[PDB]
Parts: structure tokens; sequence; C-alpha cells
């Protein structure tokens, strides 16, 4: 068993083994072992909980975790907390207003700013409609993720500024490429106008992509992902998508190891009342 345990979300989404790569680079550089785990799809609130619990049982110093939903691991990350293990949230932001009610802290939180990657991506689509503007989709991940919420949140405000754009649709497609593919063939449906969608990751942008395509829309309909995965970055490329906002979740993964083991050298975990490390990792926009 490693000195350190990670939970990443699922290995399904080329994001988290692309984490996973860089958690393991950083570990060679640090001179630390560590042992990386993930469920097997999206969906698995429950046994997400239950390998977190039995990790939180070995004999692991530390504990890295991207949790499945906001509150899905709040009780066991206490638990962990209370039984002196270095906790890390990776990207995905646990409720700390939960965690905090269940007597749980972390030593730090490692994210992207995800209401700028909104933003940026909205951004982009305004810019590419130019003066003429149009009505623009926004594919949401699953509610209840902070940062899902984040990427809506920040294309709304930007579009919302944007006199020449109008937001139709904003609804979920829950990370899923099956349901965003059906969920963006219905928006098209409904909005036979729509110049853009902007999507709050590339598992979604795919299927949207393939909704646009089937509609015959491929360039009439601007598509707009977030993560850089090499499948998005291949469609950007071959002009199937218009664009994604690239996030480095090997710098993440990285980033939040570090922040595991600089914590683990102090010897004491972060006390209850202490505000946990905030670090941020960049985005950049990708395009043809
Ligand atoms: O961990 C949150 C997140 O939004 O979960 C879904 C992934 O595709 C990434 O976008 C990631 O940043």
């Amino acid at each position: 068993a490693a000195e350190y345990a990670v939970v990443l979300k699922t290995l399904s989404n080329p994001f988290w083994v692309d984490m996973k790569k860089g958690i393991e680079d950083e570990a060679k550089t640090l001179g630390v072992s560590v042992d990386i785990f993930a469920s097997p799809s999206e969906g698995d609130f429950q046994s997400q909980l239950q390998l977190f619990e039995d990790l939180s049982n070995k004999k692991y110093k530390g504990i890295a975790f991207a949790p499945l939903s906001s509150v899905n691991l709040v009780m066991p990350v206490a638990r962990a907390w209370q039984k002196g293990l270095y906790l890390v949230n990776l990207d995905e932001k646990i409720d700390m207003d939960n965690l905090k009610k269940a007597g749980g802290n972390v030593e730090g939180f490692v994210t992207t700013d995800n209401v700028a990657v909104g933003a940026k991506g909205a951004d982009f689509i305004i810019n590419k409609l130019g003066a003429e503007g149009g009505e623009v989709a926004i594919i949401e991940g699953k509610a209840g993720n902070a940062s899902g919420e984040a990427r809506r949140n920040g294309a709304t405000e930007a579009f919302k500024k944007a006199n020449q754009i109008k937001l139709v649709a904003s609804q979920p497609a829950d990370w899923d490429r099956i349901k965003a593919l059906d969920v963006a063939t219905n928006v098209l449906q409904r909005n036979p106008n729509l110049k853009a969608f902007y999507c709050a990751n590339d598992t979604m942008a795919m299927g949207v992509a393939q909704a646009v395509a089937n509609a015959g829309k491929i360039g009439k309909v601007l598509v707009v992902g977030t993560d850089g995965i090499p499948e998005a970055r291949k469609m950007v490329e071959a002009g199937q998508m218009t664009a994604t906002v690239a996030q480095n979740p090997a710098d993440i993964g990285a980033t939040g190891l570090k922040l595991m083991v600089d914590a683990a050298k102090t010897g004491k975990v972060i006390p209850l009342e202490k505000t946990p490390e905030f670090k941020l990792v960049d985005s950049i926009l990708v395009t043809k």
C-alpha cells in the first residue's frame, strides 16, 4: 500500500486519465508513493462513498479526492479528517458548509476558475457571431456540482451582457455523451435559428457536435466544449467542434498531490476552524 491514496471521478473521461498521469509524475518528483482509484462511471455516487471509506480504513497518510457530487463524500471525508488524514479536494468542490456541520475540514482545494471558463467560452462565441449575434444554448453539467454551476454562471453572465445574444436554453446533459446528443437534438428542433452551444465539458460537447452533424448544421451552429480532451481537440482540428476551453487536469493533480505532501510534512492536520489552501490552475481557449 502507498503512502497516499487518490480518488478520481472515473477513468471513462480522459480528463481524469490525464490527472492520474500528472499525479504519478508529480509523485516521482516529490519521491512519494500514490495508489490511484476511480469509479467506473459518472453516476456511481454510492460506490464512491464506499470506496473512500474503505481507503480511509487502510494505512494512507492522506487522500486527495474528486467527489462525484458536492455532498456524496461529506461524511467519509469528515471521518478521515477526524482520524488525522491529510485531505486534498481535487477540482470538484465538496460542500464545505456540510463538511463543517459533519466536523471535518480539508488541507486545500485545487481547481480551475470555472466562472472564467464559462466566460471565456461565451466570449469566444460572442466575438465569432459578431454584431448580428443570435440564439445560444448551454448544455450543463449535472445539477449540484460546483464545477458545472460556475461554468453555467460564467457563460450566462457573459451572454446576458451582449444585447445581440439571446440564451434560449440552458439545461443539463449530466456529463453524459449520449444525454448531450439527445438534449442537443431537442434544442436544435425547438430552436431552428440557434447559432451556438457552450457545453460544460467535452464528453457532452462531442454528443452536441454529433447532434449538429445529424441536423446537417456542421459549421452553421458553433460547438464550444471544456477540458481539451484528445477527441475534442481532434474534432476542433477536423472542424466538427468550433473550440474547447482547455483545462490542465495533470497540473490540477500535480498541484493537489504537492498540497497534500506539503501539509503532511507539518505533522498536524488543518484545524477545523482554518480556511483551506486554495490553488487555481489556468484555462486557455483552443480553436482550429
Ligand atoms: O471535476 C469537475 C469537472 O467539471 O468534472 C467534469 C470533467 O470533465 C471536468 O470538466 C472537471 O473539471
